């Protein structure tokens, strides 16, 4: 469960975990979100899976770790809430 | 022969009209007004100060003093709208569309400052559509550099011309006087705020059943869009207009009913204005190639 | 081709002069004044500024020195005049009619602000006749928009074609620095008073003889009254130039010389000005019957 | 139909752009910038809106963000000049002569005050060549009415056709707001430095080796003086062009290239921009008697 | 004496007495008036024959109290100070 | 050796002798200003040899006494320091 606090400030008080879909397509799995923090303030949520991060489409922690490398300002990130996909993002 | 202001003016300033407020500890606020409809004697005022109002009183351009209720509200908007017992002679303004309005044109602002009376200054549009000032629940300002000061709430905006096209609502002041920074609500959206109140006593506002957030420069570049000013539409709600017609999440919405969008607030506001169950058309933007599509309003 | 104000301006600032005023712990003192006459070199002031001073001095706009004496003035209306000594190379300044003045005019301030040198900013009118601001004994100014800020006390005010119409006096500062309202003496007020304190080296008020107080909306109500602006007429006192008129107590005052007054501190200030055993009319109104009386002012 | 200022702003406003300052404690900076080349994107601001900074980030007006790197900076003018990186489709400026400005012109002041985004304000020209401000080593601000307040710092003043005749610098806040005074470096000086930095990346200041004070009324009176605007000598130092072209102690500075001269610290700025080497025209008075004399310029 | 702070509060500080005028009409003797009090403020003073109020005469407490219970908001009663006819105004 | 202070407040702080110049034109000698004075502040140091006084010329401490005892609102004195002429001008 690679912390989230290490990628990027703003996703702090979130534990990731690399989770599959309902289908089998390979990303992350949102383990747990504290209350209050930044990343709560974006709307994380737990049981939520990751899918892709901006345009990149990513498979592990490894993928978005480098695409975040670049640290862009804004992270654009795809998941699947449910049936019905939505999205999650940061300042 | 010189020119001046003074003949427009003449036939202007009765129309606006101050507003005492007393309500409750005992507050003696003040305002301004404008009325609207001068046979039935509508006035259009700031729900800023009407708000905790138990009396309220009206002191036109002569000295001749009358009395108000209230007719109705509009608390996300801050507008409300007060009818004057036993009208007589009175006089109405004229409301001009601020749509066509540009950055640089001049502009008259009438209020009540500090209680001293009525006082016209003077200035220019300085900026339209600002917005993100955490004034208000809907941000459709238009900004002026005229002098506007403490008591010019519900005051009027005009051109040279004599026609309203703004409310003065809020101002910044470090120092608690103006700096030349005025921001004041369009006549678009208070004509047709005031004609539903009237018509209906209430207000009906219309939604999308759309959730997202403002559009920045960094996911416009990262995405490979040549528009860097829009709504980033988050999620799709079931059962709304929006899901009906098959808009999809992660897409960029640029224009309304061909004219184009500057931020994401603005279309919050004129979408809330619209009537429900009007078909509207919305500039989407999918993976780099622009779509358009008809929505029916809901209603909230 | 460029529409400016310098065509007209060039040929008017070396009339406007700068004091400086010292005197006593020690202060220094800053202020403007106009010169009025070129060959005597006469120069208004208020005397705010000039109530504690020991020594004055005045430069012109190119930078030349002179000296200055105090001639005469009033606590009352805060106006002053001086005389510069050993004139040499003055220039005037005209006066206008400031009775025609309109609200919706544009009229330019030109002074000394925070001691920066001379300095002409613009604006217009923003209400004729405002009174009741407890700054002075008489008050009878008019309200302008344009920035006059401290130090530009004693300045001019000007209109488009040159001619003085005004002098600043005092200023709404809730922080210290102008908010757009700034209030003037008017010319014919002030000039008036000037050419008496020269003549005489002292004023001569008139009175009527009448101890009374304003209306308002409530009184007229009361007694089933039109007019809600004028003077309410609460005694008379005996052997007074009123009392040999005929008029009596309750008596309404609404019109005065053919012209209507807005309010009654326009009546003190009008009436302070004109000298003592002049014959004027008064229209007013006895348990709703208008009347005409002629009075004579008596002597302070 | 109507007058308007619209349609000189709207090919004139996507040319002025804002700058964003970020470094160290962290802090943040903000501040306007004018585009004066666009083929290259040369963006001209203020020095001390960099003197401190790390990244330095430009956005336009349509949102759309680029990096700057900075080519080079003067500190005692107070100008610095910044080179965007990929610059792609950018609007720029004309510049025109402040040397024939005068007092009572029109002018607009746009730029990015309190953060609210891009906001045109108007305004006239108050006086020129103010100095004696204790801001910056050189002085000859052109000062105006047009309410500028924090954040409008490198902005820009554009007179009725748009050409940029000013750059905004300071302002006079007692009460941390605008008040009607703000002082701008004119545009003969901005430019000229402007080309020193992007020919050769470092300024070359003209020295003359004359220390002298300012001049007075007194000193004029004492020696018996007709002017008393200019430029004091109290010493030559040898080894200078001064000492060669015949100045010496006791000597009265009256007019610069032929051109009559407000203050000394109008000469020392002019001077200091001046290149060094070149030959000018010195209006020279001595005992009452004028002289005229050609002097080269030095290397500071 | 009618107490005269409860007729209204603009009239607090006085002592009320219903006299007769000196030409033997009826109107009210002021016995008192505090100095300091709402009614000093008014002008009020010793031996002040009120005979009018606003437009209705008065002659007695009942009618003065029954037009006060309107609540005027601006009182004006006509006296006689000395043989001098005059208005004071009350709130 | 005259205090300057008593000639004029400006002055304080430096101390005068009468004395002559290279060329044999009387003068002014100044011998010691302390530092911090506004006549240190004025520039005034040791060894400098006053010539004149603005416009009149001088020879002992009574005539640019009496000079100055119209009290000008700004002084002027021209010195002659090695071969070369300078000005201090004090308020």
């Amino acid at each position: 469960s690679a912390s989230a606090e290490m990628i990027t400030p703003a996703l702090e008080g979130a534990t990731l975990s690399d989770g599959q879909l309902k289908d089998g397509g390979k990303g992350i799995k949102i383990d747990e979100v504290v209350k209050g923090s930044p990343a709560a303030q974006a709307g994380l949520q737990k049981d939520d899976v990751i899918i892709g991060v901006n345009r990149d489409r990513v498979n592990s922690i490894a993928e978005m770790r480098k695409v975040l490398a670049a640290k862009p300002a804004i992270i654009a990130l795809q998941i699947v809430r449910g049936n019905e996909s939505i999205y999650l993002l940061m300042r």
